[PDB]
């Protein structure tokens, strides 16, 4: 089986999500044929030289999955688009493009983060075009770390003071790649949408964000599974209910 996760939005202020991800990496992920992380692994990223200890803890845990024989892949999200080759080397992850076509046990599957499908949010698309401009990225990454931190903290507060996908963009993407299956995240609306692409039925599978519990897509030769699970091992106990 091949696993897909996304939108964990890991951050030191949310240690429960981190604990749930580490348990996932130590258990479920060790049995997979491959693990794909479709963006927004971290709530924020300002460059691979960031000494944030969470980054090294996550890198080491993913690297242990890679060392256990499970190749791990990463497509950038809108939050962590600055994840680069240094962190890829530290984690053992392979960085992929914003769109990839996979062959999963015979079925062709398109994967992406999903933010490029929200073509109706012109405000976000302007921000995305800005921070994806290569000379702007190089200029920001050259700034001192403490300056990048203050910029990011202010820009996050400015944003606090998610649009769904455009149906035709979905069709266009699935017909550009000639697939009947699409997996993405970003929208935080886990679902399986049926549609038509290339004159045949097609399905758009959406991952969930790790807010209260975990979420993953498991692809087997026989089916596609959208699975919700708790962060930690909920040890069962009994309460003496009465008839
Ligand atoms: C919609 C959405 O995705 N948002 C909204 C706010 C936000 C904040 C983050 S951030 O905190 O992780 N971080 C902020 C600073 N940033 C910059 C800043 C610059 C510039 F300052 F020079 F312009 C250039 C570049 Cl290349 N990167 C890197 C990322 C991530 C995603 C989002
Ligand atoms: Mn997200
Ligand atoms: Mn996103």
């Amino acid at each position: 089986a091949t696993l897909f996760i996304a939108d964990l939005h890991l951050q030191t202020e949310e240690p429960a999500i981190t604990a749930g991800f580490l348990r996932f990496l130590q258990g479920e992920a060790r049995q997979a044929d491959a693990l794909y992380i479709l963006g927004d692994l971290f709530e924020a990223w300002i460059g691979d030289d960031d000494p944030n200890p969470l980054h090294q803890q996550i890198a080491s845990a993913i690297k242990a999955v890679v060392d256990a024989g499970v190749p791990c892949y990463f497509i950038h999200g809108n939050r962590d688009f600055l994840v680069g080759q240094r962190f890829a080397r530290q984690s053992g992850m392979i960085l992929l493009a914003e769109e990839e076509r996979l062959d999963l046990y015979g079925r062709e599957v398109l994967i992406m983060h999903g933010d490029t499908l929200c073509t109706d949010d012109q405000g976000y698309l302007a921000f995305r075009a800005k921070v994806h401009t290569p000379w702007i990225q190089r200029l920001f990454l050259a700034l001192p770390l403490f300056i990048r931190h203050r910029i990011a903290a202010r820009m996050r507060a400015d944003s606090k003071a998610i649009m769904d996908v455009n149906p035709q963009a979905v069709v266009d993407a699935m017909e550009r790649h000639h697939v009947q299956w699409l997996i993405h995240g970003h929208t935080h609306r886990p679902a399986v949408h049926e549609l038509q692409a290339n004159g045949q039925p097609a399905w758009r599978v959406v991952l969930g964000a790790w807010h209260s519990e975990g979420s993953m897509v498991k692809v087997t030769p026989d089916d596609v599974e959208l699975i919700h699970f708790p962060f930690l091992e909920e040890n069962l106990y009994f309460q003496s209910h009465h008839h």
